[PDB]
């Protein structure tokens, strides 16, 4: 069977979102079953922190996992990718350096899977653009205001 | 022959970024040209006017046109997503809007062609969601800091 990892988290904190989370991962092992796919890991950032957004460690630790070769997965199931990266370039270099390591992403949610692409590369690449150049012209702005003080 | 109109931009100003206006358009009409397309519109926002950020009046012109069904175009041609869309929710509604017309986009250095996709249309979705979710993240962040002011 086609091994894959689960991968869960919260934005904020699980005092505001942590409802919705066994509701998530439920879904996701249902598609596990569905699809014939065998569970070797489940990873989560669950918010339980005294911090107000949550942070990425398991997401770290999946990621050496993922490096190593440790279990032999095909792919990582996410609920959706805002349950996953941050902005678009996010989405993107994580998911370079998964496939580098022989690993593709399921979106539950979302229906993407990036095994059956490579446009999904393309048009991620393409949005991150559009957030790198955001970035250059609030920089520029912020220049031209620290010259009048 | 497929019918296709021309969209150029600055993002800032003609002044900062006009002199690579004409090497993106000599390279659209090649690709017009090796691609046998035929041109039947051009619609430029060119950072002429005496503001920091160049805005979008030809664009909306452009947009109505296609709403229209005027000239019967298959395609809209930009350089590429960056020089047409200001972040992933812009690209997903215009692209939405177009291809409800009839009209599907190329962005020609970027490779990107929806016509070839639904995949396009679901990872701008899926970016467009991380947006929407930073946005309330700051929201609810600035209503946290309203509370001790």
């Amino acid at each position: 069977k086609i091994k894959v990892y689960l991968y869960t988290r919260v934005s904020t904190s699980i005092q505001i979102e942590g409802y919705s989370l066994e509701a998530q991962k439920s879904r996701m092992k249902a598609f596990a079953i569905y699809n014939d796919y065998e569970i070797v890991g489940e990873y989560e950032d669950a918010g339980k922190s005294g911090k107000s957004i949550e942070g990425r460690i398991q997401f770290n630790r999946m990621m050496e996992d993922i490096k190593s070769g440790k279990d032999g997965v095909s792919f990582v199931l996410v609920f959706k990718l805002s349950r996953f990266a941050r902005n678009a370039a996010d989405v993107l270099s994580t998911l370079q350096i998964m496939q580098d390591y022989g690993v593709n992403l399921i979106c539950v949610e979302d229906g993407i899977d990036s095994s059956k692409d490579k446009l999904m590369i393309s048009v991620l690449s393409a949005v991150a653009e559009i957030e790198r150049e955001n970035i250059r012209i609030q920089t520029m702005e912020g220049c031209i205001q620290k010259a009048r003080e």
